[PDB]
C-alpha cells in the first residue's frame, strides 16, 4: 500500500528535537526545541498536520508529541534499517495497541504492532512495553515456543513475522472446540513450566491458522510462579479460557489443569514478577 | 439462471483436494491433490473450466483455487442441505461481494452473499463467518436485518427482503420520515455498542412501505472503538450527503456520538473492537 510520507530533514530534527526535549520536560518550549534542533514555521506546520500538540499550563508554555507524531518517528527509523517501506491498513485493534500490514521495499509482508497505553498513559510507558515484548518474544522463540518471529523494534513499534490466521477475536465457529481448547490449556502449561504465568490472557493472545494452530501474540510483563500469588493468576489465564469457549464455542471440558501440573523445566523468569532465584 | 454446471464426484474430490491443501501450500502439486484424493485429467478439465489454476514460480509448481472454483465448491455444499437449488441473476456490484438471488426446491426466494475480499479464499471464508454470527445477533435483539439462514466458505445465505436498494431510489413519500428512521438506526446501533462503519446508500433497503433493512456487517466496530466517534459521524454524513443530493432533503436532526445510552454490550458478545 503507502510508500514513505515525505517530509523534510527539518519537520524531521526538529520533531526530534521535541523528542529530546520531553525526556527532560512535560511541556517543551521552542527555545530548547530550536537549539537542540541546530525552525518556528516548521512547528506552525507540525502542529497543523497534528505532530505535535501545544500546552501551556498555569506554569509551563510549550510543545507536547503527539502519537502521530511518534508514529512517524518509528517508521522513519524502521524505514533507515530497511526493515520497512510500505503500511498497509490496520488490520484490527489489540489489548492497548493497534497492528497493521506492513512491507519492505524487497515485497515482504510483516506485522507492525503500535502500542498506545491509554485505554484511560505516556507514551515513554509505550517505548517500554515494545522492549519488554521483543526480549520476552526473542525468548520464546529460540526456545520453541509457538510465537512470531520477532524481526526489529523502535520506541513503541515492533515488527514481527506475519502469521496466516485470524485472531481468536473474530473466530465466531470451529469444528474442532476440544482440539483449540486443549493447544490452548497446553500452553499455559508450557509458560508455567519455563516459570512463566502471562496474567491477562484471553482470546487477544491467541491466533488460529488456516489448519486451526495456535500462535501467541500479546506479551506484556509476566508473573513468575514463584510469585506470592502465582496460582490465582494461573487460576485466572484459564479460568477466562474456559468462559470464551463456553460462550464463543459452547465448549466445555472438565480436562482444566491445576497449579499442581507444573514442573518447572527452565528460569525464563529470568526478569518476571517474583523472580527472586 | 437456474441450475449450472453437473459434475462428477471426482471432479469435486479434486476441488475439494485442491482446497485442503491451500491450508498448508498456497500453491499444491498433483501429488498431495492425487494422495488427499485418491485423475490428472481431471485437473485439466478443472484448469480448462477455470474452476482452478496451475502456476510454476521459482521452484514452486503446483495447482491453486479461482474464485469460481470456491463459488461451486459452496453452492454444491449448499446443494446438499436443499437451502440452494437455484441461482437467479446477480443483484449488485455494490462491494468487495457479489450478491445473488437464489432458490431451494420449494422455490422459496433467498439472497446469496459471496465474498470478494481483494489467503483471498480464508479471509473470505472469515468474513462470511462474522457477517453470519454478527447478523444472526441482531437479528435475535430484533433489529431491521436479514434472517441468516446459513452460510459456507465465503458465502453466506439470508433472508431476502422484498424492496429495492436505496441507490436505486431517486424519490420518496416523506423523506424526513425516512431520514429519521435511518437516524434512529445508527443510534439504536451505538446504543448496543455498534456501528456499522459502511453505513451508506447500498447499505440500507427500502421496503414497500418505505421502512429500512440494513445488509452489510463488515466492520461493524464497537463504540469502545479508538475512532468509534470518526466512523459514527462517517456514517451520519453519508445520510446527510445522500438526501441533500437525491432527495434535496436537509434536517438538523443530526444524532452525535454525545448522545449515545449504552444498553447492550453487543459490541462485547460478537467482539468488533471493544473492552472487557
Ligand atoms: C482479538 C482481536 C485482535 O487482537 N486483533 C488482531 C488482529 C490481527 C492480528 C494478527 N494477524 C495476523 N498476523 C499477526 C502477526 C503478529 C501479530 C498480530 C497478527 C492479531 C490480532
Ligand atoms: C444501491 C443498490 C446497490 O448497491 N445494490 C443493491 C442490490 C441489491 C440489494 C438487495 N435487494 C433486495 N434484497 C436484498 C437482500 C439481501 C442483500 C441485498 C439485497 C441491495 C442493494
Amino acid at each position: 500500500v503507502a510508500k514513505l510520507r515525505y517530509m523534510s530533514r527539518d519537520d524531521f530534527r526538529v520533531l526530534t528535537a521535541v523528542e529530546m526535549g520531553m525526556k527532560n520536560h512535560e511541556i517543551v518550549p521552542g527555545s530548547l526545541i530550536a537549539s537542540i534542533a541546530s525552525c518556528n514555521k516548521v512547528l506552525r506546520e507540525l502542529v497543523k498536520h497534528k505532530l505535535i500538540a501545544w500546552e501551556r499550563t498555569k506554569t509551563v508554555q510549550g510543545y507536547r508529541l503527539t502519537n502521530a507524531g511518534y508514529d512517524y518517528l518509528a517508521l522513519k527509523t524502521l524505514s533507515s534499517r530497511q526493515v520497512v517501506e510500505s503500511v498497509g491498513n490496520q488490520m484490527g485493534v489489540g489489548k492497548e495497541s493497534d497492528i497493521y500490514i506492513v512491507a519492505n521495499e524487497e515485497g515482504q509482508q510483516f506485522a507492525l504492532k503500535l502500542h498506545r497505553l491509554g485505554r484511560t498513559s505516556w507514551l515513554y510507558l509505550s517505548r517500554l512495553s515494545a522492549m519488554k515484548e521483543f526480549a520476552y518474544m526473542k525468548a520464546l522463540y529460540e526456545r520453541k515456543f509457538p510465537v512470531p518471529k520477532p524481526i526489529d523494534y523502535n520506541r513503541h513499534a515492533v515488527v514481527m513475522e506475519l502469521i496466516n490466521g485470524y485472531p481468536l477475536c473474530q473466530i465466531h465457529h470451529v469444528e474442532d472446540p476440544a482440539s483449540v481448547y486443549d493447544e490452548a490449556m497446553e500452553l499455559i502449561v508450557k509458560l508455567a513450566n519455563h516459570g512463566l504465568i502471562h496474567g491477562d490472557f484471553n482470546e487477544f493472545n491467541l491466533i488460529l491458522d488456516e489448519s486451526d494452530h495456535i500462535t501467541m501474540i500479546d506479551f506484556p510483563q509476566m508473573v513468575s510462579t514463584s510469585h506470592p500469588n502465582a496460582e490465582w493468576y494461573f487460576d485466572r489465564d484459564v479460568k477466562c479460557i474456559k468462559d470464551f469457549f463456553m460462550k464463543r464455542f459452547s465448549y466445555e471440558s472438565e480436562l482444566f489443569p491445576t497449579f499442581k501440573d507444573i514442573r518447572r523445566e527452565d528460569t525464563l523468569d529470568v526478569e518476571v514478577s517474583a523472580s527472586g532465584y
